[PDB]
């Protein structure tokens, strides 16, 4: 009950993340982020057909997508150097040891790095839906408005240890705040207006066109 986003996985929109900056082309890019978008109806008319009187907004998703766009919550406060003493603890890999170093270097971006030592290594599923993922980045600049970088790293280790490396990969970038999908903001806005509007605006329906065209 209650939302799309409570009932959609943080794994789909990772799988769709992943599908996006891993095609060449605008193209593909847009058929993957289209996927997604019919995705997100399908749930919807599936919980409307359960008796479930959701909304659905897509901005659970969109604020995830483009996180750089975030302003409802503020700043999280997690430097990418935190991380890497989290993860060397988390799988207790020895310090200065080989991959131990590398994500205590810095500059592709962290999240690949990161990736690169956990998908060997597990604790995966994931379990998360798209709804908690927000619930607890929103921990997450709770904690950090109120000065406790402690609380800010048991919400943190919550999202990890109940996520897969892959989405993992993800979180990162949504936190850093840079996706490098390879899409632009304006195209996906377009796709995702366009995609409303070729199925909610009236056409042929003469009694909504008279009333409107005057």
């Amino acid at each position: 009950s209650q939302t799309v986003a409570s009932h959609v996985p943080f794994a789909d929109l990772c799988s769709t993340l992943e599908r996006i900056q891993k095609s060449k082309g605008r193209a593909e890019k847009i058929r993957h982020f289209r996927e997604f978008l019919d995705s997100w109806r399908k749930f919807h008319d599936a919980l409307h057909k359960n008796h479930k009187d959701v909304t659905d907004s897509f901005y659970p998703a969109m604020r995830l997508i483009l996180p750089q766009l975030e302003r409802e919550r503020m700043a999280y406060g997690i430097k990418e150097t935190m991380l890497a003493k989290l993860y060397i603890e988390l799988l207790n890999l020895p310090r200065d040891g080989k991959d131990a170093l590398k994500l205590l270097n810095y500059r592709g971006d962290f999240a690949m790095i990161a990736y690169f030592v956990l998908k060997p290594r597990c604790l995966q599923k994931g379990s998360l839906t798209i709804q908690q993922v927000n619930d607890l980045l929103d921990s997450i600049a709770s904690n950090n408005s109120a000065k406790r970088k402690d609380l800010i790293k048991k919400s943190l280790l919550q999202l990890i240890t109940q996520s897969s490396a892959l989405e993992q990969k993800w979180l990162i970038r949504m936190i850093i705040k840079d996706l490098k999908l390879g899409v632009s903001q304006q195209t996906i806005f377009s796709v995702f207006h366009n995609d409303a509007a070729e199925l909610h605006n009236v056409t042929t329906d003469l009694e909504k066109v008279c009333r409107q065209l005057h």
